[PDB]
């Protein structure tokens, strides 16, 4: 289906029951051994080498195997590569191994942290103890040189290092039992420190993620004190905006998202951005999977870059290997980098030289291969999208909006809000389809005539869906349901027979309930909806004049605003109880595909979402600068 893209290509550079490793056998001979499968794949830029990192599973693909650390690093982006077995187990069994890199470059080191067991045959959370576990830091350096216009590299391993030593044997109250790495590419913060998330598995055997970092470049280590919710493993971290961005494995359960100001001292979940977003699958009930989460610079703007398979198959078949990329607003998907329905799993991305690749997992009959990909088709849309989101974003932070009572310049008011603006509808649509204008999150139409901005209504149903819970897997606006401003101008065409929808967020579920909405009657009068409140009819408006129309929700507390005031009955809490909204859609017009046949005969125009509530000052601004903002 959906696929790795013309003008990319791959090779199968870990290949199953071909490629060998050096062996290093207990008198130190080195022997070429085949091995079985490689898995857990991490690839990164240590001062121009690319360097590979993978389980070398010898003898079979389970978990507990004979398993070493293998790399294959490359001075020529790939052309060829060199490999070593960076890592040793401890030789104490059949099933000895040492697994699931986490790996920080700084400089032209490489901090490789991974799991070191010895003899058990069940999954680490599951032990009696810790005691068939050590986590074990290895240092590698990487040094380059040239001599006759040939350039090649060499890479050291130091010996490992345990830091069992280093573990509390309590957080909390919370009995510690064993914890590995998050499994894939960590970081330096912007102060220098090394920062790795951890997964912990406690006594009984619950899980849950921390940070651990290092100040003084992996001399001593610390465990901050904030933590997931238990249920969270295999975490990636990035630095955003002075924040570490948290981003967990969650089996059986959409993967959840947190954010830290202190260095993982305190953890607040991210429900107005990334948390909930993505899932292990269609239904969310299935086994997870690792994900990379990279921050990179695109076309000069920050994004960060989430790998993570639809796995459509189930259980651990992880079909479909996608790539998102996002500024924390929107949230675009670049698409599948595996191929057809081809089984993928555990993936890496790197951004390297304005080249983007990805070292990603494929699986026939659970015998594990590991493609190192050329994201060429993929950087090109990226950065298409990219010039998309800055020119917009740069086109409305420059217009000129009317100055007021107490402004202050080139004569202009505040500027048109783009910090948090998430999509917008307007000008671009055709009779099924209204564009976003950030790429991102299309609307379905129905019964719809263009106009300049956007659509005049007329049919049964004729109105549009901007789709929220039902965007289905992965859902992007799933921030709504904590807090959005949704903006639009409107004129009604023809009167309602009685009440007819105008613009609002559904609810999920029976009965036809909104969070927080606008409709209009044959009164000429509006009838805000304000959660499941009784709808009283306010205020007064006339047929075919333009309207501005805002709705508000953040702490539970909704208003709905016409020509920049708030109307009648705004300002209460619309949401009861402590369980989060799961808004379906949000509604422009009357849409529908059953129920009572809907015909609302209005017209709307320019429709802008915000993942926050806009201040007053920046719904004046909107207000007084309709007639601006439009693509057309
Ligand atoms: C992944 C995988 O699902 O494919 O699973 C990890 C854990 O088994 C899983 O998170 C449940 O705890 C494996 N790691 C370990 C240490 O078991 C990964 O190696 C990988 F197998």
């Amino acid at each position: 289906m959906a696929s790795l893209a013309p003008g990319s290509s791959r090779v199968e550079l870990f290949k199953r029951k071909n490629s060998t490793v050096p062996f290093e056998e207990s008198n130190g001979t080195i022997r070429e051994r085949v091995v079985h499968s490689f898995r857990i794949p991490t690839i990164v830029n240590v001062d121009g080498v690319m360097v590979a990192i993978a389980d070398a599973r010898y003898e079979t693909s389970f978990d507990n195997s004979f398993i070493e650390t293998a790399v294959k690093y490359s001075v020529d982006d790939g052309a060829t590569w060199n490999t070593q077995i960076a890592i040793k187990n401890s030789r104490a069994s059949s099933v000895s191994r040492v697994m699931d890199a986490t790996v920080i470059v700084k400089g032209n080191k490489l901090y490789i942290l991974v799991g070191s067991f010895n003899k058990t045959r069940n999954s680490w959370t599951q032990h009696r103890d810790g005691s068939d576990w050590e986590p074990l830091l290895v240092v590698g350096e990487v040094t380059k040189s040239a001599a006759n216009g040939k350039t090649t590299a060499t890479i050291s391993w130091g010996k490992p290092v345990s830091l069992k030593p280093l573990f509390p044997a309590e957080f909390d109250g919370i009995l510690t039992k064993e914890f590995i790495g998050g499994v894939g590419a960590a970081i330096v913060a912007s102060n220098g420190n090394l920062v790795y998330p951890v997964q912990i598995a406690d006594m009984g055997g619950r899980v849950f993620t921390k940070i651990m970092y290092s100040e003084d470049d992996g001399n001593t280590w610390k465990f901050a004190e904030g933590r997931s919710k238990f249920g969270c493993s295999e975490p990636a971290v990035l630095e955003w905006e002075g924040k570490l961005i948290i981003n967990n494995r969650v089996d059986g359960n959409r993967r959840l998202v947190y954010e830290s100001s202190d260095m993982g001292k305190t953890w607040v979940e991210a429900l107005g951005t990334l948390s909930h977003v993505w899932t292990n699958s269609p239904t969310s009930n299935q086994q997870d999977c690792q994900s990379s989460f990279v921050a990179v610079t695109i076309e000069g703007k920050r994004v960060m870059l989430f790998t993570h398979p639809l796995n459509l198959k189930g259980r651990w078949m992880r079909d479909r290997l996608h790539l998102w990329m996002t500024d924390n607003q929107r949230i675009f998907d670049v698409g599948q980098i595996s191929i057809g329905d081809e089984n993928s799993g555990y993936s890496s991305v790197l951004y390297k030289d304005d080249k983007l690749y990805s070292l990603h997992e494929i699986n026939t009959n659970d015998v594990y291969s590991l493609v190192f990909v050329r994201l060429i088709g993929e950087l090109q849309l990226m950065k298409s999208v990219v010039r998309t989101w800055k020119e917009e974003d740069n086109h409305l932070a420059s217009i000129c909006t009317p100055v007021v009572p107490a402004t202050p310049k080139g004569g202009c008011g505040a500027a048109v809000p783009t910090a948090g603006l998430v999509g917008f509808l307007s000008h671009s649509a055709n009779g099924s389809v209204w564009e976003d204008v950030y790429r991102c999150v299309d609307a379905n139409v129905a019964n719809a005539e263009r106009v300049p901005n956007g659509l005049k209504f007329n049919g049964v149903g004729g109105g549009a869906v901007w789709p929220v819970a039902r965007q289905g897997q992965t859902r992007r606006y799933q921030f709504a349901n904590y807090r959005f401003t949704l903006v639009a101008t409107v004129t009604i065409d023809e009167l309602p027979k009685g009440t007819s929808p105008l613009l609002g967020a559904g609810l999920e579920g029976p009965g036809d309930a909104k969070l927080l909405g606008l409709s209009y009657d044959k009164n000429r009068q509006w009838r805000p909806l304000y959660g499941a409140a009784p709808a009283s009819p306010t205020g007064s408006w006339e047929l075919h004049k333009k309207y501005h129309v805002v709705l508000t929700m953040a702490d539970r507390q909704g208003s709905v605003y016409v020509d920049g005031q708030p109307l009648a009955g705004s300002g209460n809490t619309v949401v009861r109880g402590a369980t989060l909204p799961d808004i379906s859609h949000f509604y422009i017009g009357g849409p529908r595909s059953k129920g009572a046949p809907t015909d609302s005969r209005v017209t709307v125009t320019n429709v802008v979402l915000y993942n926050r509530r806009l201040n007053s000052s920046e719904i004046r601004t909107l207000f007084l600068s309709q007639d601006m903002i439009g693509t057309d």
